[PDB]
């Protein structure tokens, strides 16, 4: 390589053991303004910020080519911008007019095809063990949950875009009435422009008769103007826009969170604070409240990092790393290469030899990799389990003191990174004292090497002499040289372990709970090692290691006279014991003031957000927080499973030799000056901020499945019936006691309700409804006796599951006075637990996912771990690049867990999990939500509103097969089954070769009669009903369609799916469905079946010679189809004056109303003194809603300038108390 000239590196050497100081930073002008140096990235990426809104629901037409004009028709200059592109759409020969999702939101990028009229996303929920073909049907059910999920993810703001004032004498009055004084270029179709422009003589009447009710009000443009309280410009507008009234809701909760936070840019100064050095000034430049931003979530960044822990325990790899650059970037530590470990003519001494082999073996060199490691370590949280460097010590000799001592110093400089570790000491430790206390050594083991918290807070001694493993720290055992209670023998042991006490305070996350920062406790307190030392003369922190040497100058001059060594290497001990004094002091100074504002102002970061320690080695334990699940294991974040992150785990305690010796620290020189670096905040922020923004949106696909299969779990129950008469669901519903402890014991330790009660026979039903009233779940449990006939008519009527020990002789367990309740009389049916439970935020019981539950396929613990791979690979995350150097850091396993209703519990350390508490943990931690935002289950609300819509709601099921003609051809005709037919239950053992007529032939027998009918030309009017069509055979289904021509049968299939387009007479039919594939087709395919509008055909001349054949018609459906319609045939007949079942358009899509104060859309009121109706209430679709959007003086998101101050002295800055 390069390696240069060993005479310049010989001056390498000079160069960086004498460095000196420069760079003076006075210049120093007159600034009459405010002075910025650094900028500040807003806190949240979450707003998009787009200006003109595309709905959810637009318009759609198909015309009918031979009565329209392809023209683009010509209003009035003024009037072609309001008027103009709505009776371009709904121009004069518009045959159908469906409503139906918008193609350019639900865009391709998000896999949702709207080519045939109903969402489709290939690959989200595949049903398994199927044909390879029938898989389409169920692209619908999961086509409506990406639909679910864009709404539930459409984080849209509105900003005022191009809009336009118009002249009031340009536009003619039929619109001035109209126009709210603006509107935008985008104005949009709406059928209420329709008034006094179009052809068309009904519909201009049906629109003039609507618009004059008092029960609608339509308008157009600016209704509210917020003006702000101190700078008096305009900030939030409310345009009535022409937009559908799920997506106009959606952009009001993302504009009443954002303004009704009260947050402004000027709180980032918060979390500035907390990333700078303490009692450090942010100055300006107070934008006020025309800044507006959204508060820091703190419930749910602490409810994401509990699943990073838990999914991804390579995190606090992350965590440490960041606290080390903060480290490193204080220039806090620097190395050099002279050592002073022994005073001067001791080393070379022939008596100290065996000290000086005792020293230089554990003192390793200062690299100032490990240091700044170790200090980092210290205020990150413990995701792995530290365990210790292995020190093999035999402490033969005097001279190994010194390990005692690498013990000592690792316990005042680190008391933290000294708790995870401090039984491996004790491993070492109890070597030591039983070679040289001999005789009280076994009176400290004959209590115990280990010790338990009992209950009532006494210490439960084992008494077992157990060598300690860094597993066990997990558990309920303590080390027991850290009890720090007196044994009455035993009182030397006692009082050295007095000497690991640390020095230090408790100081409360001040700056953080402030800047609403993710915190897993209460009260966040840190323990910083030192307290800061200004203007004392002796050192109060120097002067505990006079106090720890002149014991230790006791214990090993006992130990030396016990085995009358020399004077002359005792006396080198002792003058080594007090080298360690003189070099203490040179330290100490600068430990307790500066670096004790190091360890304050990094246990205020973002991502250090746990209790590291509490002041006392014998009773701390952390809290061990775990991801439960009831369909799972629970996986625990502190875990002990020694997966490193290559060093961080093994903790050095030989790191206190370079720390104390060979250091030089930027107090220690006094005499030049330092001039202390303080580092900036957006170092440490920027990398905090980037990755609570990767992990908050890492367990979004996770979240979604896992939201609508809350409930999906069930039980199995049985259905006793107890009376006559009684069907499927009626009776005393009773399941096993096995079933009732794995899917709903669980769940009642997380609702946090009693046990529900033991009812013994001799229950009366007031008692049997305490427990329904406490346990808000209808569950009781048996243990003996014969339950008497009163509670049994308590049991029969609320529907109480009753939870059985075994099925031997059910009856018998009931005062069966009836006698109509038998031991084979049931109905051994499915429970589901989203029918039994209900919370707020547990399970999602609401009826929107309540129907997609029942369209979904017989799922499992694969098809979830699909679905959840199908979304993330949809929606690529936004990530910054620092991001990318994190997500290929974890960096890949997820699927790991189960998270069916998973929440975060903590565990004793025997290993049970405990219920909430409502004093112990914090508030974030009782109901996971789903691990979701705040905003997106109030989108999701509006969302569950548009998948029970039935004017989207098009999977058409059921199909009826039929030989009437085809004359008058519409969509909404279900023909009507006549008069005098016998309803038959289609069955395989109906249709039977038989021998008829020189040729074997299918013969249908007819069920009541049982006469046999070979030929079928004279076979009886029969209305078949199939139900199943699996298993039938392909000759049967030919007869079967044979017969409906022939002998005028009609034939349900209720188990088929199709979607239906309503075609045009001039289009005609383009694609047709055989009768081949509607009887031998796989359950699961999703047909395609044309429906033609003949309202619109071409009317014969009356001269016209005849045409010879027939329009026939097989296929009819069961429902009504173009439920999407909203307006049909807009023309007018010549001879009436409206066509024959023309419809005009419904009320509620033409009326604005106005807008709510708390931002819900409410209609016009029907008289005064009366609230209007809420848009979300009723199932009527609004095309024109009132949307909040800011102007184009608010700039949510910007970056925002301030000014950082240094403070003057670091040993200046008071740390406790605040």
């Amino acid at each position: 390589k390069k390696p240069p000239t060993v005479v310049q590196s010989r001056t390498d050497v000079f160069n960086e053991q004498f460095a000196n100081e420069a760079l003076h930073p006075m210049t120093k002008v007159i600034f009459n303004g405010l002075d910025v140096n650094t900028e500040v990235q807003p806190l949240s990426d979450d707003f998009k910020q787009i200006s003109d809104p595309k709905g959810y629901l637009t318009y759609s037409v198909k015309y009918e080519d031979q009565f329209t004009k392809k023209d683009k028709l010509r209003a009035s200059e003024a009037d072609d911008r309001i008027v103009g592109p709505t009776v371009n759409l709904f121009k004069y020969g518009a045959a159908v007019v469906n409503i139906d999702l918008n193609r350019d939101f639900f865009d391709t990028a998000t896999g949702i095809d709207l080519t045939k009229g109903i969402p489709l996303v290939q690959d989200l929920l595949v049903p398994i063990g199927v044909t390879a073909g029938a898989e389409q049907s169920a692209e619908y059910v999961s086509g409506l949950l990406m639909v679910l999920f864009k709404v539930m993810t459409d984080n849209r703001l509105v900003i005022v875009g191009e809009t336009t004032t118009p002249m009031s004498n340009t536009l003619s009055t039929v619109v001035n009435n109209v126009l709210r004084t603006t509107y935008h270029n985008n104005v949009g179709v709406n059928p209420a422009l329709l008034r006094d422009f179009t052809q068309v003589n009904w519909l201009n009447r049906d629109i003039t008769n609507m618009l004059q009710q008092a029960g609608t009000k339509y308008g157009l443009g600016l209704t509210e103007t917020r003006l702000d309280y101190v700078r008096l410009v305009k900030t939030i507008v409310g345009h009535a826009l022409n937009i559908d009234h799920f997506a106009a809701s959606v952009l009001n909760i993302n504009l009443r969170a954002l303004m009704e936070a009260n947050v402004t840019a000027d709180d980032r100064i918060k979390a500035l604070q907390a990333h700078s050095m303490i009692s450090t000034q942010f100055h300006g430049p107070n934008q006020g409240a025309l800044r507006p931003e959204l508060a820091f979530d703190h419930d749910h960044i602490i409810r994401c990092l509990m699943l990073a822990a838990a999914n991804y325990p390579r995190l606090e790899g992350i965590i440490v790393q960041i606290n080390t650059g903060y480290v490193a970037s204080a220039n806090v530590i620097r190395p050099v290469s002279e050592k002073r470990y022994f005073p001067e003519n001791l080393e070379q001494n022939q008596s100290a030899a065996r000290l000086v082999s005792a020293v230089k073996a554990r003192a390793s060199e200062a690299d100032i990799s490990s240091i700044h490691l170790a200090i980092a370590r210290e205020v990150s949280p413990m995701f792995n389990v530290h365990e210790l460097k292995k020190i093999a010590e035999s402490f033969e000799d005097p001279s190994s003191i010194v390990v005692v001592l690498e013990f000592i110093l690792f316990a005042l400089f680190f008391p933290t990174e000294f708790n995870r570790i401090k039984g491996d000491i004790q491993n070492v430790l109890l070597l030591f004292f039983s070679r040289w206390y001999p005789v009280e050594y076994g009176i400290f083991i004959q209590r115990g090497a280990t010790y338990t918290i009992n209950a009532a807070g006494e210490f439960e001694f084992s008494g077992r002499n157990e060598k300690w493993d860094q597993s066990l720290y997990l558990s309920e055992h303590f080390p027991a040289l850290f009890s720090d209670v007196p044994l009455a023998g035993a009182n030397t042991i006692i009082a050295i372990m007095r000497l690991f006490t640390p020095q230090g305070f408790l100081r409360t996350d001040d700056l953080a709970i402030a800047a609403n920062f993710p915190r897993a406790s209460r009260n966040p307190q840190t323990y910083i090692p030192y307290t800061n030392q200004r203007g004392t003369v002796t050192n109060e922190f120097a002067s505990r290691f006079r106090t720890i040497v002149a014991t230790l100058a006791n214990v090993v001059n006992e130990r030396a006279v016990q085995d009358d060594m020399q004077k002359a290497t005792r006396s080198c001990t002792k003058q080594w014991l007090r080298h360690l004094e003189t070099q203490f002091d040179n330290i100490a100074v600068a430990h307790t003031d500066h670096l004790s504002v190091v360890y304050a102002t990094m246990s205020n970061f973002m991502l250090n957000f746990t209790n590291n320690f509490s002041g006392n080695h014998a009773t701390f334990k952390p809290d061990q927080y775990v991801i439960t699940s009831p369909e799972g294991s629970y996986k625990p974040i502190i875990e002990r499973q020694g997966e490193t992150v290559d060093g961080l785990t093994i903790i050095d305690t030989s790191i206190v030799w370079p720390i104390l010796c060979q250091c030089t620290y930027p107090l220690v020189r006094q005499s030049i000056m330092e001039e202390i670096v303080y580092p900036d905040p957006s170092t440490t922020l920027s990398q905090s901020l980037s990755v609570a923004q990767v992990l908050s949106k890492l367990t979004l696909p996770d979240a979604f499945i896992n939201m609508i299969l809350s409930g999906g779990d069930s039980v199995v129950m049985r259905t006793y019936q107890t009376e006559a008469d009684d069907d499927l669901d009626e009776g005393i519903r009773m399941t096993t006691y096995d079933q009732y402890l794995s899917h709903i014991r669980e769940r009642l330790h997380i609702t946090n309700v009693p046990d529900p009660i033991y009812i013994t026979g001799a229950s009366t039903p007031d008692q049997i409804a305490a427990s329904v009233q406490a346990t808000h779940v209808a569950v009781v449990l048996y243990q003996s006796g014969v339950i008497n006939g009163s509670a049994s008519t308590y049991l029969r009527e609320n529907e109480v599951l009753v939870v059985m020990p075994d099925y031997y002789d059910v009856v018998s367990r009931f005062a069966n006075a009836n006698l109509q309740m038998n031991n084979n009389r049931y109905h051994e049916s499915v429970l589901e637990i989203a029918d039994i439970f209900d919370q707020a935020d547990f399970i999602q019981t609401s009826d929107a996912v309540r129907q997609l539950r029942a369209l979904m396929p017989t799922l499992s613990t694969s098809q979830i771990r699909h679905a959840i791979e199908r979304i993330a690979q949809i929606t690529d995350v936004d990530s910054t690049d620092y991001g990318k150097l994190t997500l290929r850091f974890l960096g890949t396993l997820t699927r790991s867990l189960k998270m069916q209703n998973a929440q975060i519990r903590r565990i004793r350390p025997d290993g049970t999990v405990l219920r909430y508490d409502d004093q112990i943990d914090i508030e974030a931690f009782r109901w996971s939500r789903y691990f979701l935002d705040e905003l997106r289950l109030r989108r999701l609300s509006v969302g569950l509103r548009l998948i029970t819509n039935p004017r989207i709601a098009r999977r058409f099921d059921g199909v009826r097969i039929m030989y009437l003609t085809d004359d008058d051809p519409d969509p909404d005709f279900v023909p009507d089954v006549p008069e005098g037919y016998v309803a038959v239950q289609y069955a395989h053992r109906l249709f039977s070769s038989s021998l008829a007529n020189k040729r074997n032939r299918v013969t249908y027998t007819h069920p009541p009669t049982g006469m046999a009918y070979p030929s079928p030309t004279g076979r009886p009017h029969v209305h078949m009903t199939i139900n199943e069509r699996a298993g039938m055979s392909k000759l049967v289904a030919d007869n079967i369609i044979a017969s409906v021509i022939k002998s005028n049968w009609v034939v349900d299939i209720h188990d088929i799916e199709y979607t239906a387009e309503v075609m045009t007479p001039s289009e005609g039919y383009t694609q047709h469905v055989d009768a081949e594939s509607i009887m031998t087709a796989p359950k699961g395919k999703l047909f395609h079946l044309q429906f033609m509008d003949g309202l619109l055909r071409p009317e014969p001349s009356a001269f016209d010679p005849p045409a010879s054949g027939e329009d026939m018609r097989l296929i009819y459906p069961l429902q009504p189809i173009s439920v999407a319609r909203s307006m049909r045939a807009i023309v007018n007949h010549n001879e009436v004056d409206r066509p024959r079942g023309a419809v005009a358009p419904s009320s509620y899509e033409m009326d604005t109303g106005t807008l709510s104060r708390n931002g819900d859309l409410l209609y016009s009121p029907v008289a005064n003194g009366q609230v209007g109706i809420p848009k979300l209430e009723v199932d009527h679709i609004s095309f024109s809603n009132v949307v909040s959007m800011m102007t184009a003086n608010i700039r949510t998101g910007d970056d925002m300038a301030v000014e950082r101050v240094n403070p003057d002295d670091v040993r200046a800055i008071n740390i406790r108390n605040a």
